[PDB]
């Protein structure tokens, strides 16, 4: 199995990504680390604990990371994930899954420096603040990581701005750090995740798993669906598990190696992932961008993970 | 017929656009105005005169405009259009078509203020310097123009930069002026013109027109083809007549009304046409962007214009 | 005498500059051209006509120029010059001084191309829009002008922003055009004009000229004084005649030749005149920046001009 | 005495600042932390060890921090501090002063969280990378610090660029983090430190201390002098001890409370400390900028520290 660290900001689709990573046997989930983004750090961390309580995730540390972007002001997304960050779910008075005492940045560094070289894939699905901080605090992690597979970016059409995707937009400086390090980066951007639609058939399949964790996922996906239908005129785009799915089986999506850099100073374009598709593409390009999704394979992976989790 | 002013920087595809505008009976070509861009102003103006000499264009003033962009340094494209701006053609010792004494900006203003309101379409196919200058020198032209239909811009993939198209890139400030005036603007960008391919069948049809102007077009298109095949790994994209074709018959391409603005200060993205496709689109949007080309109709229009010009 | 074109946006200190240029025998005032800035173009043009009516200026064309900056939105300064642009003065039902039929940009070009080379100094005391437009529409004026002496800019402390001075701030693109042309430019910036204080002794000297034009100047300077005392905690800074004064007698101020460029894209610094005082200064630098004012000589020039105008 | 952490990049004037902090009895020097800047991190850290060996500094941890700026590329200053970072001094085969095992960022956080609140002043005299990293990794340090007194910035004239000072220029993002946190910041910028001249009388006083550490300081100051005389046409500006001197005795310099922010995106002005001196100044402004130096008091403090260190 592939060892990963899942760095996230749950977040309704982050929650699905946690359960895909936990339920799929090709993934060894070493840690869930949280970052400010969809909601404040306090809220997304509580949300990660709720997901772990729901699915019975034991032995996987949950560590809270950065509560602010590197440079820019905090921006949250309650219009998409709700004031709580998980729609209309309710919370227990106390969580079974306790928080790790280590800052996420410290846990990321410790895991990378103590595991064998080239064995851990970083899977960020929120802003890149923790990843950037870790890379600058312990530069030896950059060559030691297997690769980075992140949900974020967009070649053309944004969501947080006309041209920028939310995870990059909320911390462009951190994204610039990650994309300009020498490690291999796979950008699973909106071009790809716009295809990860929670169609009625998908929601029906989740309902038919017939477990409490699947009921939980269906509940938050039904909230997420109403927001996307109302605010965006589409079915809900379940972005973040696409990054975990690539690690499970890269044939779940096509990719193209192209140069990618992060715009920091544009008036209209700050937070854009600027991609260069012009001919010729440079050789030994360390960045690749995802393009076409195997829709059936993707949702089969999500459903299979929910089936394997069962009713803990 | 629709009256137009064709503002251009010939330029191999500009030359095709001149002949489409001249040969098609739905266009009343009022003037050919030139601007620095593909080559220096002196060269592109001589090239416009050569095209007029080749096709026997009489009674249409050719006026030279701005020799520098508004703010940024002159950038030419000899790697695409040759050191002369028209590939390997030869020039007569003297042109039959003489240059108008008026600066292009003055001719544009004079034509718009003397013709009936809402009767003239501006068709820019180079940098937007002359159009911007005219709008600022005589602001009354903005409401008097029928509309602006320009070749330029790109929603996603650029040519002059990863994300910017040449005509916008060479004078972003002038583009910002044009796109932020109240007149209707149709942006016939690279998304559209990347489909205007000079395939072998197209070049064969040009050869079979069997006229000296068609031979001229075939010659410059064969140069243009070798440059695109070598530098870009595609057939040649014959961009500029797409803007004239829209004026002839808007059903030759689909369009979408979306907000468009011009990035001026990005490190990576200066010169980008930033388009906002997010839902919901604003009402009464004064900009629209072209999307899908009717390939057969487009090339039929070009071939028909060459047939109608005949051998003058 | 030195021929000048005074390009301005009256504007209380512009009005003083008009009368200094008109009254001083070392200046041959060829034209008053107006630009949007302190107020709308309509208002500052009416204000120029009022100044000409008050002082009996005959045979000097007043031509209205650009009503918008090149790229950025119109910004006016009614908090400094009043809703009318001249404080609380009243206007006649009809002006004696009629407006020239030519756009200011056309008049500037015509004057420069018809007078002997190197004989006319351009003296801008508003935004640089007209000057930039003229330079781009007829590039031959750049080498034909004697030099440009402008009121604008600041090495350190701004007024319109922390670091930018108003005339540059309201059209940074036009300033960038002017400062990057090859002509000699003298920047009479806030470092200098902050010393041009209308102290009680100065206002007393204006009162003692005992003419109707001096009464007019005293009236607008008393408004200007109340605004500066209230909003800025200083006496009024009478900036614009400093540029005319340099043309009369360059020993009225010290200058330093240093590179100067215009910031266009900074979030905080757009509109800054970026000056490079670091050692070593380049040779044959075409820009110089004013530093120390001969306070007594400056106000003696203003008072002498008012005395020479007398009561027309 | 005032507890400080001296964060620095020795650096010839940093070396003087270390000895002022060590020798003056009003300072309790808790740590010397190093950052990339004047030279690579490896070199400036070795240089800090050499200074500690020369002056016999025991019981003060030296901890190496960040080897790269947050976002931008490494920039060093061998033209000012030499290829080694300390001019032409020689190095022992082994240092007596050993390096702390903790990263500087970890040591800064540990010291602030373990000492009483509001007892430690941070004194950065290099790029602000470590300070910014510490503030983001443990946000509780921001309210716990007494204040930040840094050498960096400039109101008007820069050194690394026309308008930017080196320490801000080499990591503008880190500076933006520091200046936009709620802690009190005193900016001891070039306006102030340009007055800290190593005149012949100053160098003579250093020579007359007649100790090996003073000989060391004289040697590096003589190199520093030759660089400033040759490259800058001034005596050497000994910047960094000015920040320590303010902590010893704030009356050694005047200050003004004014808003200060950091320009990140300007083409010409990135790295500028943008100061707002316009009237009125906001109340309870958390930033102040140094202005006039008590030259005699400043150099008396430096000489007295060298005398107190003696010959260890
Ligand atoms: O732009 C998509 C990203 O933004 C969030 O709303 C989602 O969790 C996802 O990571
Ligand atoms: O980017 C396409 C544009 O650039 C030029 O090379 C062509 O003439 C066309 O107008
Ligand atoms: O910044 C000074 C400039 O701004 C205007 O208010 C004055 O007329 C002057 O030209
Ligand atoms: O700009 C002055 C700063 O730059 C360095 O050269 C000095 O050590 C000082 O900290
Ligand atoms: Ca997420
Ligand atoms: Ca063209
Ligand atoms: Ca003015
Ligand atoms: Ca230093």
């Amino acid at each position: 199995p592939r060892k990963i660290i899942l760095d996230c900001d749950p977040g309704i689709d982050d929650a699905v990504a946690i359960l895909l990573a936990y339920g799929n046997p090709e993934i060894e989930l070493l840690a869930i680390t949280t970052v400010v983004g969809n909601q404040t750090l306090e809220k997304v961390t509580r949300n990660a604990q709720l997901v772990a309580d729901v699915a019975g995730i034991v032995g996987v540390p949950i560590a809270a990371g950065c509560c602010k972007p590197l440079v820019r002001k905090v921006r949250t997304a309650p219009q998409i994930h709700g004031e709580t960050g998980l729609g209309t779910v309710s919370y227990p008075s106390e969580f079974k899954t306790k928080l790790d005492k280590r800052h996420a940045v410290h846990l990321i560094i410790e895991l990378i420096m103590s595991h064998e070289p080239k064995s851990i894939t970083l899977v960020p699905t929120g802003g890149l603040t923790n990843i950037a901080m870790a890379a600058r605090l312990e530069p030896r992690i950059v060559e030691r990581v297997k690769e980075v597979v992140l949900m974020g970016g967009s070649c053309c059409i944004g969501n947080a701005s006309p041209v920028a995707e939310f995870n990059i937009f909320v911390d462009p400086e951190a994204a610039h750090i990650v994309f300009n390090e020498s490690w291999d980066v796979t950008m699973v951007g909106l071009d790809l995740t716009s295809q990860a639609l929670a169609t009625p058939e998908v929601l029906q399949r989740v309902k038919e798993v017939r477990t409490k964790p699947a009921d939980f996922i269906l509940k938050i996906l039904e909230f997420y669906t109403k927001v996307y239908e109302t605010q965006r005129n589409t079915y809900a785009k379940v972005h973040d598990p696409c990054a975990v799915a690539y690690v499970i089986d890269p044939t779940v999506m096509t990719t193209n190696r192209v140069p990618v850099n992060i715009e920091l100073n544009g008036e209209l374009t700050a937070g854009m992932t600027v991609t260069d598709f012009r001919y010729p593409r440079p050789e030994q390009c360390h960045t690749q961008v995802a393009s076409k999704l195997d829709f059936s394979k993707y949702w089969d992976l999500v459903i299979d993970a929910l089936q394997r989790i069962g009713d803990p």
